[PDB]
DNA sequence: AAAACTATGCATGCTCTACTGCTTCTGATCTAGTCGACC
């Protein structure tokens, strides 16, 4: 699950432990916000989301899934 | 011609400085195992 406020990123796991160091708290760095920063719409500043995260291979445009690997 | 003083060479001990071999300490590497958290 992801909160944004403005600049602000935040990422909570199911259970509830911060995984903002992966995914990055800011567009500056991360393995996520960098790129889905700009994804969003003008109006929108504050937001939260719920949703699952994948690993996805782009030679074969197609999700890995995570059964214990990668 | 005989006796006293001195020079030089050599033996002797002790002290000091390189080289080889044994023992121990450190670093580097590999292998095995543990823990967080997800599902």
């Amino acid at each position: 699950q992801m909160h944004k406020d403005g600049d602000v990123y935040k990422y909570f796991s199911r259970n509830g432990y911060n995984y903002t160091d992966q995914f990055g708290a800011s567009p500056t760095e991360g393995s996520l916000t960098p790129f889905i920063h700009n994804a969003f719409k003008a109006d929108i500043q504050i937001c939260i989301l719920d949703g699952e995260m994948m690993a996805y291979n782009p030679n074969t445009q197609t999700f890995m899934q995570k059964g214990t690997k990668f």
